[PDB]
């Protein structure tokens, strides 16, 4: 359902902004191009006995910086393109936070609403199973992403340690974990604390005061819902609408997130909210509002709406939300965009403090991951905005101007390309 192909949008947004730096053709070539690319087929037993083999994908783009980091995807409309557009999304996530990542990123063919527990931890189990050999807490670390979990993600980890024998740290193969297996503090709202932190930072760029402004978060999901919290909750802003695959719900006196969520919780759905009017998500996406977060699947917003939004500030919290024409689009419109792989890159941070964490055997407090978190995010952010404000140039550029290069770097600093 996808408007475009990912990976050639990615590969797309790569060569625009490579427009705007010095970086040699061979080392182009290299980053337009996945470093490894896995796919794999995954065997479990269904409830009825029977068999049923899926469809498993395990991308790493580069690997220059460290070890490839990115999330698992459970999806039934993924594609392989989809998991290399991620992939090479996560490089320049880890890029501009200034982590010792590569980019990575892993998949499954699968609707996971229809699988019970039983079958989804058999997946997790045979997944581990088929993609250990080009995983590890040095080569390659998953995470949670769209429709995983911390559960799932603890039975990943508990398999690898089975197949790993105990040899080292298991504990860091996997990121996104239950507290109790090695888990992290301040990891379920990770990428809602960064993506409020970039928020936080814009307005201050732009001069806005956040205080009674109105927010609009696409999808409910850890995203999306903790998004609407933090924001409802840190920023002082009012969440005029929330919305999931079903639909959507405006309320201009504002939702509070927990009802919303409980109440999600309790019928499957956001929808018909008491106090609330139903919508669709296109609709959502064209309100008048302060703040608008995409936080569910990507290319959301295109030609066929880019013309309609009207929000001062985009927090691209989804991975890849906005395509190129829409950019060029909204940035003519005088709207700030904060892209989609800085805004996002807290939970990809919180998951590298995870790591540390579990590799070095010590775990922190939620002070210090919150004031760490703050500090990497702030710079980031900082660092990209002068960096479109010097070079006069669109946000998403910007941001793939201070992250490839780094990874450009890295291939110098490897042998890898000599020019
Ligand atoms: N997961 C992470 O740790 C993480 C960290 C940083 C960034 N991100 C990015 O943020 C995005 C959201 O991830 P997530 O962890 O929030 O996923 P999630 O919580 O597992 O679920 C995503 C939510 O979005 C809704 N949704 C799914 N497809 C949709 C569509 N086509 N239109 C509207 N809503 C839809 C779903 O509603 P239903 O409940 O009705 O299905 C679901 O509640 C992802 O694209 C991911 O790349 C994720
Ligand atoms: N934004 C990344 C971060 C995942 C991670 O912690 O590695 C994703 O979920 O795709």
């Amino acid at each position: 359902m996808v408007e475009i192909d990912p990976f050639e949008m990615a590969v797309k947004q790569l060569e625009r902004a490579a427009q705007y730096m010095d970086i040699s053709e061979e080392a182009l070539e290299w980053l337009k191009k996945p470093m490894r690319i896995v796919e794999v087929s995954v065997p479990i037993e269904m409830d009825d006995g029977s068999v049923k083999v899926f469809t498993g994908f395990r991308v790493q783009h580069n690997w220059a910086r460290g070890p490839t980091k990115g999330g698992i995807r459970w999806h039934p409309a993924e594609t392989l393109s989809t998991v290399k557009a991620l992939a090479t999304w996560m490089t320049w996530k880890v890029a501009v936070v200034d982590l010792p990542y590569g980019g990575g990123k892993g998949g499954i063919i699968v609707n996971p609403k229809e699988l019970s527990e039983r079958e989804q931890e058999r997946l997790a189990r045979a997944y581990i199973r088929a993609v250990y050999d080009v995983i590890g807490p040095w080569t390659d670390i998953p995470a949670p992403d769209v429709y995983t979990n911390p559960k799932i993600m603890g039975w990943m980890m508990d398999e690898y340690e089975t197949i790993m024998r105990r040899k080292g740290p298991a504990f860091g193969v996997i990121t996104g974990k239950p507290l109790s297996i090695g888990g992290s503090l301040g990891r379920g709202t990770a990428t809602a604390q960064g993506a409020i932190f970039t928020i936080r930072e814009a307005a201050k760029a732009l001069g806005i005061d956040l205080k009674g402004k109105k927010i609009a978060v696409q999808g409910y999901g850890n995203a999306g819902y903790y998004t609407a919290k933090l924001a409802k909750e840190q920023l002082g802003m009012t969440v005029v609408a929330v919305s999931d695959s079903r639909g959507g719900i405006y309320n201009p006196d504002g939702l509070d997130p927990d009802e919303v969520l409980k109440w999600k919780r309790e019928h499957g759905s956001v929808k018909d909210f008491p106090g609330a009017t139903n919508i669709t998500n296109e609709e959502l996406l064209e309100l008048e509002v302060d703040v608008l977060a995409p936080a569910a699947i990507e290319e959301v917003i295109t030609e066929k709406n880019a013309d309609n939004i009207k929000a001062k500030i985009v927090a691209e919290v989804a991975n890849g939300p906005v395509t190129p024409e829409a950019d060029d689009i909204l940035r003519e419109k005088g709207i700030l965009q904060i892209p989609d792989f800085l805004c996002n890159a807290g939970g990809v941070t919180v998951s590298y403090f995870e790591w540390v964490q579990n590799i070095n055997g010590y775990y922190w407090t939620e002070e210090e991951v919150r004031e760490k978190l703050d500090k990497k995010m702030t710079k980031a952010f900082w660092e990209v905005y002068n960096t479109h404000k010097d070079k006069n140039i669109h946000m998403r550029d910007a941001a793939y101007v201070v992250a490839v290069s780094r990874v450009y770097q890295a291939m110098k600093d490897r042998g890898w390309v000599k020019k």
